[PDB]
């Protein structure tokens, strides 16, 4: 009854984290004998239903979602009680019910908090992105634990989405009123891109006196002249365990106890700290 | 007919295929296909491997990259079959099967030529595996935008594509050649050796020096020295190769179809 086959609905192929997670899930899926059909969504919930409905007539075995809605959304709660496993990635689901591999948000930024509270600095900038979402909470709440003792008073800012260009307009605003900061933390590598942007427009480089730390990597960060702290998923690891959750999910008696299962990430020293 | 296509890439790392797959899978989404991506890692009994499991997935068509050569009895089964196969980067028999390819000669000319414009007494050509087909267009390109030049370049030509073999063997170059004024790489794999070892050696790069290189990214907008990208155009190609498919399915001559690469101007010429 099985069509070997394994859908996966993340937003896009552009995302390197999600590029990285395709690559991983694509591979070991074919080792155990199943087809991946991805479905990108656009990060666009209507999209979203529409792809997973799209797989389901293709009578693929089990999906894989990042999902772009509430984790309680109604949509998922169809498969609340059911063999039909839905697993989710990056993003969770409802943990009464679902199985997701997620990061460990408060930990990661307080692990990348405290490596940027070694620097030196003067004006302290910290750029998230809609502040009332439960993730970019314990990111701020694992910043504000490494912080809790440092004296410096930290600026906040939130742009409306975790988008490039929504945080250069922000932040370029921002310059208007406050001095380049000396420390930049930033809750996304999307929000990094538009400061970036925006500091490469005014100034043509970046500062030498400027310690950056971003959730997200890129391996081209090793090139620039200033510190750079990044923290990446283990793309690999996730990829392993959501699919061996799948497969548990199918090859078993009963699935896999509903819960978030958070997965560290890793530290990376780039720009001049790669050449220390 | 199960409104599906295969494609067959080396990996979903390399930033061409993750791009031209991204845009592939949205374009056929947007007609009701499904795309299977299988990826071979470059391996071509893996590769052989996935062709025959999408055959039994009975998609409809098959787009793929291959790790073999022209020359190789596999994909001639469908020589003269229905049944479509289309190439994508590296080309197969020009006599059965259409291929949408790279036209690195003419983009190797166009990047070389902009390169010569900067003023520079010592100019460095720094490839890899000279004897690729790859290498030697590129090769072509850059000497027919330098023709009548009176530099004489120096040419130097690594052991792979790869960053560490790159650094190593630039580092050993510079015992005994200044550091060039103008650089020409093949591929950004080489230009990260060349960064390695400068930034390493002196902590920055000579204000004195203009970078062109192969496969243009967001790094290149922070050097601060002009530099010279070129990249593929991923949206156009994913569309050709579709064009094709569907055509085929719903026909195309076979023969290599290139289509170019775009410039960017990055470093200080963005300014």
């Amino acid at each position: 009854g099985r069509t070997r086959s394994i859908g996966l609905v993340i937003p896009d192929l552009e995302n390197t984290s999600y590029t990285r997670i395709a690559n991983y899930l694509e591979r070991q899926a074919r080792q155990r004998g199943y087809q991946l059909l991805i479905a990108c969504s656009e990060d666009q919930p209507d999209n979203e239903m529409r792809c997973i409905e799209h797989l389901l007539q293709r009578q693929v075995d089990a999906i894989i979602v990042s999902t772009s809605l509430p984790p309680e959304h109604p949509f998922y709660q169809r498969w609340a009680n059911d063999p039909f496993p839905i697993v989710a990635l990056d993003r969770a689901l409802d943990r009464e019910h679902f199985t997701s591999v997620v990061g460990a948000d408060q930990d990661d930024a307080e692990m990348l908090a405290e490596e940027l509270r070694k620097f030196p600095a003067e004006t302290v900038l910290y750029l998230g992105a809609l502040p009332e979402l439960s993730v970019s909470f314990l990111r701020e709440q694992g910043f504000r634990t490494a912080w809790k003792d440092d004296p410096r008073e930290v600026h906040f800012l939130y742009a409306n989405s975790y988008e490039r260009e929504a945080a250069a307009q922000l932040f370029e605003k921002w310059l208007e009123t406050h001095p380049m900061p000396q420390a930049l933390f930033t809750t996304s590598f999307a929000l990094l891109q538009g400061v970036m942007d925006v500091t490469l427009r005014r100034d043509g480089k970046l500062p030498s006196d400027l310690a950056i730390a971003t959730f997200g990597d890129n391996e081209l960060l090793d090139f620039l002249q200033c510190p750079v702290l990044a923290v990446a998923q283990r793309h690999r690891d996730v990829a392993e365990r959501v699919l061996e959750i799948v497969l548990a999910s199918l090859d078993e008696p009963r699935k896999p106890k509903p819960g978030l299962t958070r997965i560290k990430r890793n530290l990376y020293r780039r720009g001049v700290l790669s050449r220390s």
